[PDB]
């Protein structure tokens, strides 16, 4: 497995000069987990800081999505962000399913290797369900939830998500008005560049929206594990994928929670709202710090 | 008021009583007089039920429940002002936030206790707007295709409310609500029986102002809906049975999931092949699902 | 007679912009003098009764947007203080806030309003808060905009403002009104201007009365209130806002960035949904 | 161990005028760094226990007048934050106010202080309230002097001062304009900021004074923490409080004082006309009866 770490770090020299370290200044680090070698950010004060944050991306994004948080919270907080296998700088193993139920096991295996504790989970798109796994069955070790444009329920009866899955594709390209397109051409290329190579994970996810109903049920049916974890929900209101209908569902679920509604903001909240997200997260981290 | 109560009685029965066998009773309330069902055992019923209709429906919507559950239960069902045979007063607002005041005023004059509320469509919010401030007089909730939150940011609800806001004056002219909106609320177009279809269309004539104000109020009453949602935890622990027409395009499963999160004492019936008007389309087959709830409630 | 004298002058006061101020003008002969007031709503008295109290040097034209857009379901009442608007300007009244407070109680009693929601801006704070201090059982809730309820004679900010030399408060202290609106105020501030000049003095001249409200503020601390703050206001800073946020157990704060002192004017029709969100909350305590 | 090196700086800190600071120098090796502190009183625990928390660029010498005289009957504890007085100046610490409050919690628990009365001045307010707000049953009362507990990023008053000192930090640190310039304008009578004390504060704040310079930045930069306090203000409001305020302070106005008078359910205010920001200096031993008066009333 230590050989698998070499494979990633070799790729960092052979195939990662394109990463714009001016906006992604963070040190690259790698762990050879059993399913394969992940790439991760871990940056913060050497104390380990006021809190440890774990940031989980979606499809077809990667940890570059969180660079605004990591840059501005690594002052007082330990920021950790993980490239899923198949994505970012992580290994692209032939062996793996890329099914959400299996990515969730990689996240748990990642947490329990690094020994992260009382973590705050930041979750976007599939990073919701994937992170809610560890919150469903390790709620003692989760400090709080940062929720953005995602869900925690089976959706196979709603024609909306059904249509999105059943449509023909190789993978989810980023784009399914305040401006005609929502990303800087700089960032849009940094995402496209990471989606070079084996992109299989980008197409398994939209299929698994229906194909993992059992796993989504396995979260939804024991959601009561999570309902008293403190949470803040930060929602791109102009998202076509996750409507305010999904938002109302979380506003019922949580006892101790607060909601930020971002009008004019679409799906990729940590891009489109940028560094204005930081004070909303930081407000929550200090609210969490009273334990 | 007294001549109006008599006027409500004496020309009532264009109704097919052979399917609506109930004794019609009338209350003089401050806003005007209302017509209601009150049917059950002569002793204090095993449980007490109050059934609140959607638009443009009326107590006749619940006839299948009353017909069977009056074996054991006090079935109450009420026509709001403007609907069924209730008064159509010149001065009332027909606002849903005011209907909830009238249902409070009604409930206090009947003095119901540990009430189980059956909420369809607008009857949901109208019921919840009593249960959320008298929760310790409410015994349980039967939820069918409804909601309890402001939908003003969802394009899905927006388009329909805007469209019917625009077309209101025309829809009132020719009753497009019963002639079109009700027909589309079924998964089997034949199940909206020719008798029922004609009965609704006969009922909702004269002044029908209430039929057209409701689809505006989806957006127009956001402040009241907001107040309910902000108070939601006053209701989160009452027992609820949720029965949902899975073919309804108005209230998706995405609304259903919100009730499933709101109520911890709840369970859900997914009526695949049933549309919005579950008490019509599922008919007498609905009755056992209400009994299964009322047993678990009464056995505590 | 005294109310008939207002009937005379208001028939001469055809300058009022009845396009935006269509409301039926009504008048009461109170003991201190004749007041002019709005009373608009359904014949039912509606879901709530609102009393709306203006500031200096404004008048009930300030609240026209609330009245116009709430009168379909709620009873909106708005009062011109003596000395202001179309109300009488008697030689014998003090125009001191501690006496306006008594007139507001008298007005409420003679109209017979019950479980009122009070809407207050500038001096319409303390003057309204006086009633809510000593009849808190008759108050359904409070709408709080850019005002205060405490003695400030040690605060250099309010001290300078009162100790500055003037005839009366001018509206503006590159502009935040329409000239339609400005003239609608400036016309009413023609004639006997006296009350406009006592208000800025009484900020210090009535410190004792302001103490009396402050020292019994617990009479009010659990009345529900919604606070709606013009954040660019120089007169009533966030420093005042924090003091209300501490006082009220049951309250919410709405912060209007880019809005100045005259929140009802500068926020206009967009204020109405903030009040409805409050009225439909208060209605469940009732 | 590093704490023994803190004793080594004591073995070189003869400059501390013990004729006015007649207290035993004590040290705790906390995890973030070693802190110097005072602990004085009756030979077994006094009638009540005091913990005294200072502002910028002050230190426990600010409280010398209280420790000198209240140790007759009370346990006086007084602390130097990391970065200040004779406490350690670690190279890795943040010197953030919200981290000082974590060190103060860690200090309180290591000493096992119980039913504490907290004295807070300037930043010592927030730093103290960030314990009393989540351990209210371990706190008996609050002494409040010229301080606050809320974000002020919308107040151009506090914004102007913080932004100015954010810009000027690089020079204000190098030349110590905090003690030399900022402290004097915190007095209503410069003759009451004695030439002795002015040296004492300036001697205590030579060396690495990073923490003195970050403090005025944090007025804005700590907004998230200040919010997390202010949103929980009701956790403190029932604790009894004595407020003693320098009315000639331009930094914390009586408009801040009104906020505390609104917040507390049980409070008394002392209005020191003719006294500035540094009340414990400028009001000296005359302050002490106002603290004793409070502790005698706290003692039920």
């Amino acid at each position: 497995s230590s050989n698998a770490r070499d494979e990633v770090i070799a790729a960092i020299h052979e195939e990662a000069d394109w990463v714009d370290r001016t906006v992604y200044p963070f040190e690259s680090r790698c762990i050879g987990l059993s399913s394969g070698a992940v790439h991760y950010i871990d940056e913060g004060p050497d104390d380990g800081g006021r809190e440890t944050l774990l940031m989980l991306h979606g499809n077809p994004t990667w940890s570059f999505l969180y660079r605004h948080l990591v840059r501005d919270l690594r002052d007082e907080y330990r920021c950790v962000a993980l490239d899923y296998l198949g994505f970012g700088l992580s290994e692209r193993p032939t062996d793996f399913s890329y099914r959400p139920e299996d990515h969730a096991d990689v996240v748990e295996e990642f947490i329990d290797e690094l020994g992260l504790e009382d973590v705050v989970l930041v979750g976007h798109d599939w990073g919701g369900p994937i992170g809610f796994s560890y919150a469903i069955d390790h709620p003692e070790n989760v400090g709080g939830l940062v929720v953005m444009n995602t869900w925690m329920w089976p959706v196979s009866d709603d024609k909306h998500f059904s249509r999105f899955s059943k449509l023909l594709r190789i993978g989810r390209e980023l784009c399914e008005f305040a401006d005609r397109s929502r990303f800087t051409e700089s960032a849009r290329e940094q995402y496209r560049a990471a989606n070079r190579g084996d992109r299989t994970g980008t197409g398994i996810f939209p299929q698994a929206i229906l194909g993992s109903r059992a796993w989504l049920s396995s979260l939804w049916e024991q959601r009561d594990n999570i309902a008293d974890i403190p949470a803040r929900i930060i929602w791109g209101m102009e998202d076509s994928a996750f409507r305010p209908a999904e938002l109302r569902t979380f506003e019922a679920l949580f006892e101790d929670s607060s909601t930020v509604r971002l009008y004019g903001v679409g799906h990729y909240v940590p891009e489109e709202f940028g560094s204005d997200l930081v004070p909303l997260v930081r407000e929550f981290l200090e609210e969490v710090h009273h334990h």
